């Protein structure tokens, strides 16, 4: 089905559906005047009647329109007809990590090496232009042909707010509540940096440190931050969790601390993963 931009003339083909996102159904687009093939989300104005559904994709779509790094979901264009908007971002062939967790259930270190460092790269990139992305989450990185990670999904993403005029009620529904945010401190980076120390868990473990049903009766074991540390784990791995869940959030590690640290400096990663890794586990 040909798609036509009637601001400007340009045509599209929407190819085969990729599954429903939130307020979104999926497609491949092709934009006919490259050849090139993207994820589109097309959402009909019918789910954005309410005046704060229609100001929430206007905001991401605000955001994420501006970024521009290797290691978040690039964001190509967007446009709306009398029926739909459309939202074209990066082609990711190879879904979400957290598909990849799905099979694999669990993860070899020098893989969780090899993503880390990329998510880190993207978000990174994201604290320096002052935007928190407020729901980091396996399912929001997104995986290419060649393997590599791009941070994606700005539906909670905000820039950073000081203190003092901060919003402190809990945005949306996110897969990790921090501390802070359950104390009614609103989320800072740091809150990110929470959220990465859940994935890094859920990496390593398969299952999250703490309940992720966002129920009230969860917030007291986030709050006090006690949780199970499993025997399995190495060392390193371990400091380094328990550093990024550390319950104030003025002692958690920056960015660059993150990937300094000896769980990434004494182990091997390697340059490249193979796509096998979505399926089977890697050879020593
Ligand atoms: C468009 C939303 C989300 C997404 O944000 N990106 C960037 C993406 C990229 N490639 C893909 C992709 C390529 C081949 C299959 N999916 N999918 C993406 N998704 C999916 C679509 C359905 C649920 C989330």
């Amino acid at each position: 089905r040909i798609i036509v931009d009637p601001t400007t003339g340009k045509r599209y083909s929407r190819g085969k559906t990729l599954g429903k996102g939130g307020f979104a159904k999926c497609y491949e687009m092709t934009d006919l005047t490259n050849n090139k093939v993207y994820a589109a989300k097309i959402i009909p104005h019918s789910r954005v009647s309410k005046p704060h559904q229609r100001e929430k994709i206007d905001k991401e779509i605000e955001l994420h329109r501006i970024l521009h790094h290797k290691h978040v979901v690039q964001f190509y264009h967007y446009f709306e007809d009398k029926e739909n908007i459309y939202i074209l971002l990066e082609y990711c062939s190879r879904r979400s990590m957290a598909h990849i967790l799905k099979a694999r259930k669990v993860l070899t270190e020098p893989e969780v090496r090899y993503y880390l460092r990329q998510i880190v790269s993207g978000l990174k990139y994201l604290h320096e232009q002052e935007i928190l992305h407020r729901d980091l989450k396996l399912g929001n990185f997104f995986i290419n042909e060649s393997m590599e990670l791009k941070v994606g999904d700005f539906g909670l993403a905000a820039r950073l707010e000081p203190l003092e005029h901060r919003r402190r009620t809990i945005c949306g529904t996110p897969n990790y509540l921090s501390p802070e945010v359950l104390n009614k401190q609103g989320h800072g980076a740091e809150s990110d940096i929470w959220a990465l120390g859940c994935v890094m868990y859920t990496m390593l473990l398969g299952r999250p440190p703490f309940e992720t049903t966002n129920l009230k009766e969860t917030y007291r074991s986030i709050r006090e931050a006690r949780y199970t540390m499993p025997s399995s784990l190495l060392a390193p791995a371990k400091h380094l969790i328990a550093s990024m869940l550390s319950k104030n959030p003025e002692d958690r590690p920056s960015l660059d601390d993150i990937i300094r640290h000896d769980f990434f400096t004494q182990g091997f990663t390697p340059d490249r993963l193979s796509s096998s890794c979505c399926h089977t586990v890697p050879d020593f």
